[PDB]
């Protein structure tokens, strides 16, 4: 009997926002101990540093230019989706026996009739907000209780955001404040029956939680000392919390599989209410460190040792990884992933020995941004981001326009983290080797990959707004029913 | 009975440096240990972000600009030094009937027939070098075996650096990838001695260690992952689980207090052989977060509660934290520092609710630079530093001159550790409120606090330099005696 997969996915945190990853202020004790009690990576990346392809890449396994999930991040109004001939992460542990089920948000299409939708992926239950909590106008929204609004008003001129019970609006738009109630009680009850039905559950936990703008319940306004931010973070934290005691509950600790992540880098435009990434540079947007290195976290009693890892690997292995040890059959489509179970189990290394990057809006011209190999990171091409806005170095910010480097920017990540030394700003035998092989890694890889049909280019189509009276007037302010 | 107290004062450490305060690739296994199973204060301050103020602060517990203990750092060639007159907690514990003993760097002044070393200041026995390891040429030392040599030269025209034993010289220059080795066995066998003799040791670490050049033994050379700095703190981090190891076979365990920080930030000219700030702002030599803020860790099992506390801590607390602990009888002077006792303890909270800050070269018309209350930290002098230069803010240069702010300004460190968004770029009475106390503070400190005399101002005589043949020909070129 496989083990029960719970795959968290942190919206927009940074590498150095967790407690157990040198934060000042921020409050998560519950990932602290998830932490201190299992793996911790130090060195775990994403594909793209934005939602939309990162998901994307979580789910499939595969890089996002390839299922074209690109340019940018998808819509309310998006005609395109994640294509269905895609298998996730779902449909492999689906046939294995699996009770998948997926709380919170998607961002990987809605279309038409819902075709895109995680019901049509692989999830028998789901529950949560199609895309981004903030594309959709927020301003009499409330963000924390009593009645504190969120900040920015959000995405105006669309459909407010609807809460999703599988393909039917159970609310729109849903309160904030309670939002994350509604999520770990669809968790109790997904882990429950799937204990009562002897069957092994997959629930994917893709908060909200730390993507703006910033919400919280009574339980955490003002008590995280961090502020808004904080105070999201800690509901996030509690949430992790209330499901590994859940899972206590059930006793099914040595016998359930946790992992906890982020699919981008810090916003950093969002200042104060924004994420932390550290001593990396920049965050999400960019192809830097602090855009593309999420935190990460292994728990499995009895199987996971606990530690801290600085072997390579990426969101691109937790399909393999997962299906591996679920004795899941592998699809046939080509994986950019590896099984990471042997660094887990701690029978052996990692196969992850190099990672590639690719910006917000590719194009088979230029091809892989950065390439990482071992300790040493080549920038072929650097860029900015209006997401990285507001900090203090000038290579974040959206004025950096998009350069070219030949030779590339070496790093060595193992002693510059921070990417604030090139080496061939200037030669060592060993790094003159390295240039060569992460050239020829770039060259090889953007000659093999071929860029899938763009989805995000489908155009636009307001009629596909999700709308909870169909066939209403006025709209889109006319689609509402609260709670 | 006193507690038998082990105060470690690493040389240039930054805040994101240890393992347990974030840093990717940094090996500190004895120093987590130390974090996980004892106090790990997250705000703790340092008055001046440099070693021989620092260092003098630390000590006497007293504000580096009365003693006159400024500007910049001592030389070898100095006249002056600590005043004697100066009250250290090696005097104050010395009397309490402690067996005082340092271990290392002093740089708090030579002077004449040495009347200013460790033996006139309270100290029992003493074994290290006078001064910063780096202000004596270093051409041919070694600093890595079998025959690394140290980069940089270190400074030229001087007396190759001694070890003195007490007064005496016992090596110059002294083998580097050996000179942990002595002090570990210095620290041994004093706490051995205190032992058999019923009496109370207090063993003053100040290591060597993270400071340039960057130095090693065999044991640590090229195994950290981290490069030479990574090396040369593997090896301090060792120097702290050997003092464990020592205190855990003489059994005393519980009945000894063990302390650990930094005399001041990240000297991030020295780049990828250089420390980390981590989040933090710029490092060594400036008054932001990054070159005042130093990591911390309290040791003392069943007393000192495993935790981390975000309680306002600075190094000028440590002098009567000891003193009291000791039972030991607080001098006539007027100390600028708090009795911790309470917050290590667990029975009550910290007395420090405002922090001050002096630049490197401070003066009684623009007085302190920056000061903190509670959450908000006002800076009414903002400057760079060549040591913390090759960064990538560029408020960290010595580019950057000192320039004056009016209002000053205001940065909330519990939501904003970076000090990127300034709140009186533009209010909320929460803000105003807390811009009026920090003016007022910095005032009424300003007036109250009067700069003692320039010590460093006193001049330099190079015939003070501690030579090993005395009345020697050609100084100080002809001044060895290697081991
Ligand atoms: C999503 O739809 C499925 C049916 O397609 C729901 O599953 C049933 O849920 C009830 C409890 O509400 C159980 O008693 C049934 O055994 C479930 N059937 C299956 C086949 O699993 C599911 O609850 C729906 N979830 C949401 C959030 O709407
Ligand atoms: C510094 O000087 C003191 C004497 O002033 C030395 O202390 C003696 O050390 C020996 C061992 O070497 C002990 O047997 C004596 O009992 C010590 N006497 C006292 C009064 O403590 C000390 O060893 C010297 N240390 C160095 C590093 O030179
Ligand atoms: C609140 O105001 C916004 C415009 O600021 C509008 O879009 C929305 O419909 C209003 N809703 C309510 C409940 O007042
Ligand atoms: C080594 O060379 C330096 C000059 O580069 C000189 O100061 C020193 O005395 C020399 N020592 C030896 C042992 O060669
Ligand atoms: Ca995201
Ligand atoms: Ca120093």
């Amino acid at each position: 009997r496989p083990p029960n997969i719970v795959l968290i996915f942190a919206d927009d945190l940074g590498y150095g926002d967790l407690g157990c990853y040198g934060h000042p202020s921020s409050t998560t004790p519950n990932l602290d101990q998830l932490a201190a009690g299992g793996l911790r990576f130090t060195d775990f990346y994403v594909p793209v540093s934005l939602s939309t392809p990162s998901r994307a890449a979580l789910l499939t396994g595969r890089l996002p230019v390839r299922m074209g999930m690109y340019p940018g991040v998808l819509v309310p109004s998006s005609r395109g989706g994640l294509p269905l001939e895609e298998v996730t992460v779902a449909e492999v542990l689906a046939a294995r026996g699996y009770l998948t089920g997926m709380a919170g948000k998607w961002h990987l299409g809605v279309g038409p009739e819902g075709a895109f939708l995680p019901p049509h992926q692989g999830f028998h239950r789901f529950l949560g907000i199609p895309y981004s909590h903030d594309q959709g106008p927020c301003q009499n929204l409330t963000c924390f209780p009593p009645a504190t609004p969120c900040d920015g008003g959000c995405d105006q001129g669309l459909v407010p955001i609807p809460l999703l019970a599988n393909l039917s609006v159970e609310a729109q738009p849903p309160w904030l404040p309670g939002l994350e109630a509604r999520y770990m009680a669809f968790a109790h009850d997904l882990m429950a029956d799937a204990q009562r039905q002897d069957r092994p559950f997959f629930l994917y936990y893709a908060s909200h939680h730390t993507h703006y703008p910033q919400f919280s319940g009574q339980s955490f306004a003002e008590r995280s000392g961090r502020g808004p931010f904080g105070d999201s973070l800690m509901e996030l934290d509690a949430a992790v919390g209330t499901l590994m005691t859940a899972i206590g509950d059930l006793g099914l600790l040595e016998e359930t599989l946790v992992i906890f992540t982020a699919d981008n880098g810090p916003e950093t435009m969002r200042m104060s209410r924004g994420g932390c990434s550290g001593l990396l540079r920049c965050g999400k947007g960019t192809t830097y460190e602090g855009g593309v290195r999420e935190p990460a976290l292994a728990f499995w009693p009895g199987h996971i040792a606990p530690g801290v890892t600085h072997e390579l690997a990426s969101s691109l292995d937790l399909l393999p990884t997962l299906a591996a040890l679920a004795g899941a059959p592998l699809p046939n489509v080509t994986l950019d992933g590896f099984d990471l179970s042997p660094l887990l189990l701690g029978t052996g290394k990692s196969p992850r020995q190099s990672l590639f990057f690719y910006p917000s809006y590719p194009d088979e011209v230029r091809g892989v941004f950065a390439v990482r190999t071992g300790k040493y990171k080549a920038h072929f091409f650097t860029q900015g981001s209006a997401h990285s806005d507001t900090t203090a170095d000038p290579a974040c910010h959206a004025s950096s326009s998009l350069t070219a480097h030949e030779p590339p920017l070496l790093y060595d990540l193992s002693k510059d983290p921070g990417e604030n030394y090139n080496l061939l700003g200037g030669a060592t035998p060993e790094v003159l080797q390295a240039l060569k092989q992460l050239q020829l890694l770039k060259a090889q890889l953007d000659a093999a990959v071929t860029f899938g049909p763009s989805q995000v280019a489908r155009g636009e189509d307001p009629a596909l707004q999700i709308c909870c009276h169909p066939g209403c007037t006025p709209r889109p302010a006319c689609c509402h029913c609260p709670d």
